[PDB]
């Protein structure tokens, strides 16, 4: 059964092992002790865990068995932040990240068989609290993409995966946010209905639950949560950045019948301006670490600000050739050669790193 407030409070957030592993390596292929000792200051903060493909769901019982002995050793109760990103025929918009999993060989059931193991090391460890953000992309496409055939032929699948995930996990006592694009891409006057209205009804057909908590935004994205200087490559969009664009979804959403919390990555926001055009997201050129996770947020709609995209870890290959090649990775404000998505990008890391604001302090 669900508790009250903001499912965060009190909680010592659990630092992600892989995302350590990652920045320890990346450390120790820097010269400048300065650099150095900046880059591994990164590995302390808390980052979400990415379940991208069904064979990492085991670790993620490692991860909580690991965080239950922490809270056992400390005496203080710990938060372990997950990712559900495995619907079949994922990212239907575009090619960076492609999935495992297909519509036409098996997708949805085998989609299904990854939630339920996800769910079933989370059995084996009650005693630690999760919080979740479900399917980045999936829902945004559905309000503005519905003009690409390969969105359109997964919706049904998109709904039902979403759907599927949110009753499995709210029936095991996870807080899940569900992903709802950026401002950017739902803050778009003609897109703020369309997206109240879809993110109430899946809402509603995943059973109202509590642990339902709201929605993530800017996860993967570079917007600020609150601009000043406005962005001129936000021309013709009125909600310019991540806090406007909560404050004009928040009340319709209250409308549709679902008074929705917020949390909001600003892992790579460090840096604004940096953008030709708005729709660019690959690799951007000259990001920096941004505002740093914390509950002083500047909305009572706004749960916390986290990082839940862990900066280093690319966005897609620049490599035209490759099989998952998208033309947004090979922009002018694309940091080129990038590799795969998911795998660690050493020089964006560094620059992310040289970038960040606020500083990393040695
Ligand atoms: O945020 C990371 C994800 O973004 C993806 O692309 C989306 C852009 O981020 C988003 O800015 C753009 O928004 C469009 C909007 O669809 C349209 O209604 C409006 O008129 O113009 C905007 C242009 O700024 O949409 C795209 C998706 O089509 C990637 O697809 C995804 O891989 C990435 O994780
Ligand atoms: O499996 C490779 C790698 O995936 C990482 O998740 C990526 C995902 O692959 C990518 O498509 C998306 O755009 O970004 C996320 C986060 O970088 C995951 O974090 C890694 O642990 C994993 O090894
Ligand atoms: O500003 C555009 C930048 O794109 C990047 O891919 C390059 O590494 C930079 O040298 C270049 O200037």
């Amino acid at each position: 059964v669900p508790s009250t407030g903001n499912p965060f409070e009190g909680y010592d957030i659990y630092l992600s092992p892989y995302y350590a592993e990652e920045v320890e390596a990346a450390a120790a292929m820097i010269d400048d002790p300065v650099l150095k000792a900046k880059a591994l200051k990164v590995k302390e903060i808390p980052t979400f865990i990415w379940f991208d493909v069904v064979r990492k769901t085991p670790d993620l019982g490692r991860y909580l068995a690991d965080a239950t002995a922490i809270q056992q050793r400390t005496g203080r109760k710990q938060l372990v932040q997950i990712v559900v990103y495995d619907l079949p025929d994922r990212d239907c918009a575009a090619a960076a990240s492609n999935g495992e999993f297909s519509l036409a060989d098996g997708g949805m059931e085998k989609y299904k068989d990854y939630v339920d193991r996800l769910a079933s090391e989370i059995r084996k460890y009650p005693d630690v609290r999760i919080v979740a953000v479900i399917e980045p992309d999936s829902l945004a496409n559905m309000v503005t993409n519905m003009n690409v055939a390969k969105c359109r032929g997964a919706e049904a699948a998109y709904k039902e995966g979403v759907i599927y995930a949110l009753r499995q996990l709210s029936a095991l006592g996870v807080y899940s946010y569900v992903d709802a694009g950026h401002a950017g891409w739902l803050g778009w006057n003609a897109n703020l209905a369309p997206s109240a209205r879809l993110f109430a009804q899946i809402y509603k057909d995943a059973g109202r639950s509590a642990f339902i908590r709201g929605l993530a935004t800017n996860v993967s994205n570079y917007n600020a949560l609150s601009a000043t200087t406005r962005d001129p490559v936000t021309q013709g969009n009125d909600n310019y950045d991540e806090l406007r664009f909560i404050n004009a979804l928040a009340p319709l959403l209250r409308n549709e019948g679902w008074d929705a919390k917020f949390i909001v990555d600003q892992g790579r926001s460090g840096v604004q301006n940096i953008r030709q055009e708005w729709g660019n997201w690959c690799n951007v050129y000259g990001a920096g670490f941004g505002m740093r996770p914390t509950l002083n947020t500047p909305s009572s709609a706004i749960d916390a600000i986290v990082w839940i995209k862990p900066g280093g870890e690319a966005d897609g290959t620049s490599d035209t050739s490759a099989p998952r090649y998208d033309t947004h990775c090979g922009k002018s404000d694309s940091h080129k050669p990038a590799p795969e998505a998911g795998t660690w990008f050493q020089e964006y890391f560094v620059n992310l790193v040289k970038n960040a604001n606020p500083p990393l302090a040695a």
